[PDB]
C-alpha cells in the first residue's frame, strides 16, 4: 500500500458545503473505518496513519483516510463555526457520496473532535467510535492551558520553517529518536505545498476559538460503543479529558500507553492496531 | 472446569513457612499464569477467577489459582510483616516445589501487591506482570482513606454475617443486579469453613499495617512487561494509583473499565480475558 | 450569642413561595453575609454554623444563618426542580423581605449549590462567594458516585435512627473524637421534630435527581470574587471538584485543609473563620 | 528598603562548605523569615521576593533573603549531590553564623527542596514551612516532565540570550503583561553579571539529576506546620505535587491562587502576603 496508489478524490455536498474537493486514500473492502486526522499544519491521513492502515486492511476493514477540509489535498476554507462539527459535516458529505451508510471512526486531536460531533450530530451513521488524544474538551483540571503543544503548533501555523517543524515533532514523541528525515520532509512537503491551509486556519481560529469546541455537554448523548486511548507523556491534548470521557459516555474504555507522545497510533502502533481491532471485532 | 477436578495441594518450604499447606486451582499445561486473589474475606482463587481460567487454558496457558497462606483452603498463619510479601514468598514456595521455573502472574489488590513484591524480589522466576487493583501503594491523591470498601471489608472481617457480606459484594460491584445468590452462598462459604482466617487476618493487621505494604518507592525496578486494569467505579482501591503505576514503572500501560467495580476480572471478564491473553500472547 | 436568642422567622414570597415560612438565625449589623446549610437530615443554619456566626459578628458582619425550605424550622415543601435553584429563589425572597439590597454567600455542600446558583441568577444581589464543598456539580473524574457519605445521607432519610445518625457524622468528620453526645442530640432533634421534612426530601430527589443541579456550564457566568474550601478527607463530595471550580470560574482561589471532613467550617473554624473573614475584608 | 541597603554577605562553615561567601538581604528585627529563592538562570533572593520583603517586615519580621550558593552573589560551586540538601547545609551554616537558632522558611522551586531538606535535616531549627511549587518531588500523576518552563529554564542555562531569557518569563507569568523592561533587565544583569553560576549548574545537574532530588518517601518526618501555595497555571512544578504534599505531611494546607503562573509570590504578591502572614502569627 502506498500513498499514491490509495489516493482518491472525491465532491462533497452537504450543509455549508459545495462542489468541495475531499482528498482521502482507500484500501481494504469490508466494514468501513473512516481515520481522521490532527489539526497541526501539514497534517493529512497518510501521514497521521500509515502505519496503520495497513494491518487495518489485513485485519478486513475498508479503511479510509480522510483530509479534512482545509488540510492536505483537501479544499481550502475558512470556517466561521468551530471545526468539529464542520469536519464532520464533511465527512457525513463525504460518506454520502461514496454510499456508505455506516463507519466506525477514528480520531486523532482535531480528529477526535470530528468524531465526537459526528456520533452527537449523526448517530444512526456510526458503528464504533475510538479516540486517540481528542481535542477541544475545555478546560484541564491539571494542565495550563493551551498546552505546550498547541503554542509551538500555532507557532508554526503563523511562521513555518523547517526549524520550527522540527520542534514541534519532538514535542509530539515521546522518543525523540523516532524522528526521521522521512517523517520531516514529508510533514513539510504539505506543508510548503498549500500555504494557504496555514492562513486560513489562523483566520478560522480567531473565528471560532477553541473554546466553541467543546462538545463536553453533549457527551451524555452518545450511544455508540467508545475506546478512548492517550499517550501518557502527550503535551498536546491533556491526559484528564481521557477521564472526562470515561465517567461522561455511556459505555467507554480508556487505554493509556506509557512512554507514548501525542500520536499513540504512530509511536505505540503495533499495540494500538491490535487493540483497536480487537475493539472493533469483539466488543 | 469444575473447582472440585482443579483442585489441589502443596506443601511449601520457604523463608519462614515451613511444610505449609497451599491449596491451589490448575488447568491447562503450556506457559504458566498464577493468578493472586484479594485480601477480602472468603477470598479464594476460585472464587475470584473462575470467570477466568477456562479462556485463560483455551487459549494454552497453564493457569494457577493460587490460596494465599490465610485464606480459603490454604493453612491459617498469622503474618507479622506487610501480606505482599509474605505472600510473594509463599509464590516461590509454591513454583519451587511444581518445578516452575518463570511465570505470568495476575494479580487483584492483595493479590496484586503480592505480584508487584514478588517481582521486586525475584525479577528472575516472573514473565508478564498483571495488574487489577493492587492494594497498598500508599495515599491517594483524590480518595479519602481507608477507602469505603476498606472499611466494609474489616467490619466483615470482625463480624462476619451474611448481610454483611451481602453489603460488601453491593459495594464491590457497579452493576449490583449481578450478586446471584450462587455468589453470594460460595464467598459466605469460604467464611463459615474457616472462621480462625478471619481473626488471623485481624490480628496481622495490626502487626503490619497498610502502610507497611507500600512498594511504590522500588517500582522503577521492576523490569517485567505490565499491564494494570482498574474498574472505574472501584470503591476499594483508588483509581489514581493505576497512575502512580503507569508514571513509575518503565513498561507499562493502563486500561480502566467504564461501569465496573473493583472486580475487573469478574464484572467485564470478557474484555479482561482477551485484552490480557492479547497481551500475554504479543506484548 | 445563642440559637434561641438569634432565632427569627420571615415570611417569603418570590417565583413559587406563598407566604412561605423561613427560619433564620441572625446577629451582627454590618455587610450582610448569609450562610447556606447542608443537605443532610437534620441539617440547619445553626447547626452547621455556630462556631462561625460569633467570630463573624466580631468581625464586623451581620450574619444570617438560614434555614433553606424544607430543613428545620422552615416550613416544608416537595420541590420538583434542582434545590439549588429553589434554595436562591428562596434567599432572594428573604432579602427582598428584609431589605437587603446584596450579601456576601457563603454555602456549604447543598448551600454551595444554593450560592452558585444565586450568583447565577442575581449576579447584581451578591457581594463576595464563599464555597465549602459545594455539592451538586456533576461527575467526579476520581471518585465513584454517589459518594459514601451522600449514599449514607439517603440511608438516613430513608430510616431515620440514632444509630445511622451516628455514622453519618463519623463520615462527616476526620477526627471522630470530635463527635459529642451534643452534636449528635442537637442533629437528632432536628430530625425527630420534623420527621416530614425527611419524607419530602426523598420526593424532591425522586422529581429532581443529582444531575439536575449541575451548573457547571454556566459557571463562567460568575463573576464575583470566589473563595473555595474543601475538606482533604471529604466523604460527601469530591475533592477535584474544588479544582472544577478553580478553573470555570473567572476570579477563584481553593484552599484545603488537611485532615478535615465535609465540614471545613467545623473541623477547622479557627482558620477557616480567619481566612473567609480575610477574604471579605481584602480580597 | 532597597537591594542595596539590604545586601549583606556572610561567610559559612558547614559539611562540605569551607569559608563559603553567602550573599542576602535583611530588614525587619522580630522573628525570622529565610525566603529562599528558585533554581533558574539569574535567580537571587530579592529578585524573587521584593514584593514580599515589605510586607513581611512591617508585620514586625525579621526577613532574610539568601542568595543560594551558585547563585547571584553568593560563591560559584559545583554540586555533587542534590541541590536541595546541599542548600539546606548553606541555610543552617548561615543561620549557625548569624546566631539564629530557629527560622521560619519559605521556598519557591528549588527554594522548596530547600526548605523540606532542611525541615528533614535540622527538625529543631525550624519554626514554620512556607513552600510556593517546590520542585524535585518525583513523577507528575498527570504532567509530562520535564514541564515546558524546566525545558526552557535548562535552554537559558546552556544558550543565554536576553529573547530566552523573555520566553522564560512569559512562560513563568499567567498575566504576560506584568513583564516589565524592569523585571527582565534585572534578571539579564544577574546572568551576564555571573556567567560561571550557569555553567557550573549544567555541570551540577549532570552530577546530581532531578531524580535525586525526590524527598516523598520522607515527607512524613515533617513536624513543621506547612503551607503550601501553587499558581494553578503553574507550567514549570506540576499542580498535583500540592496534593502530593497535602496527603504526606502531617500538618498542612494547601493554597491555589487563579489566573496564577509559577510565581505566586510575585504575581499574587498582596494575597500571599496576607496568608503567609496570618499563618505565622496564627496557625
Ligand atoms: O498530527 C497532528 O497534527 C496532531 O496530532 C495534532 C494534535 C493537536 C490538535 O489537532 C488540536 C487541535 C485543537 C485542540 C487541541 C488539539
Ligand atoms: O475479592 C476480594 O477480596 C478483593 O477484591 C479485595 C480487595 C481489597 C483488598 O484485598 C485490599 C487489601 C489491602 C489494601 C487494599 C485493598
Ligand atoms: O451538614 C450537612 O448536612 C452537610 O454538610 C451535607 C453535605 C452533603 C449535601 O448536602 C449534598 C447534597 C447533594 C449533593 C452533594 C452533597
Ligand atoms: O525564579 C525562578 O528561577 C523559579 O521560580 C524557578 C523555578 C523552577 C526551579 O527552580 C526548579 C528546579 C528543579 C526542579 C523543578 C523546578
Ligand atoms: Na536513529
Ligand atoms: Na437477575
Ligand atoms: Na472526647
Ligand atoms: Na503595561
Amino acid at each position: 500500500l502506498t500513498e499514491s496508489s490509495t489516493s482518491k478524490f472525491v465532491k462533497i455536498n452537504e450543509k455549508g458545503f459545495s462542489d468541495f474537493n475531499i482528498h482521502y486514500n482507500e484500501a481494504g473492502n469490508g466494514e468501513t473505518v473512516i481515520m481522521l486526522h490532527g489539526g497541526g499544519p501539514g497534517a493529512g491521513g497518510w501521514s497521521n496513519y500509515y502505519r496503520n492502515v495497513g494491518p487495518f486492511v489485513d485485519a478486513g476493514y475498508r479503511v479510509i483516510l480522510k483530509d479534512s477540509p482545509g488540510f492536505n489535498k483537501s479544499d481550502a476554507v475558512v470556517m466561521d463555526e468551530q471545526r468539529g462539527l464542520v469536519n464532520a459535516r464533511a465527512v457525513k458529505g463525504l460518506m454520502d457520496a461514496l454510499d456508505i451508510d455506516r463507519a466506525h471512526l477514528v480520531g486523532n486531536a482535531m480528529g477526535g473532535a470530528t468524531a465526537l460531533n459526528f456520533a452527537l450530530e449523526y448517530p444512526d451513521r456510526i458503528g464504533k467510535l475510538i479516540l486517540m488524544g481528542p481535542g477541544g474538551l475545555g478546560p484541564s483540571m491539571f494542565a495550563p492551558m493551551p498546552m505546550e503543544g498547541i503554542k509551538l503548533l500555532f507557532k508554526l501555523y503563523a511562521e513555518p520553517s523547517y526549524e520550527t517543524l522540527k520542534q514541534m515533532l519532538q514535542v509530539f514523541l515521546y522518543d525523540q529518536s523516532l524522528i526521521t528525515e522521512e517523517l520531516l520532509q514529508g510533514r513539510w512537503e504539505a506543508i510548503q505545498r498549500q500555504p494557504e491551509h496555514l492562513k486560513n486556519f489562523l483566520i478560522s481560529a480567531q473565528k471560532a476559538p477553541l473554546s466553541t469546541w467543546d462538545v463536553t455537554a453533549r457527551l451524555g448523548e452518545i450511544k455508540a460503543k467508545t475506546f478512548i486511548t492517550w499517550g501518557r507523556d502527550d503535551r498536546f491534548v491533556p491526559l484528564d479529558h481521557g477521564l472526562k470521557l470515561l465517567w461522561n459516555i455511556d459505555d467507554a474504555r480508556l487505554h493509556v500507553f506509557s512512554k507514548c507522545g501525542h500520536w499513540a497510533q504512530w509511536e505505540h502502533a503495533d499495540e494500538f492496531n491490535r487493540l483497536v481491532i480487537d475493539f472493533l471485532r469483539h466488543a
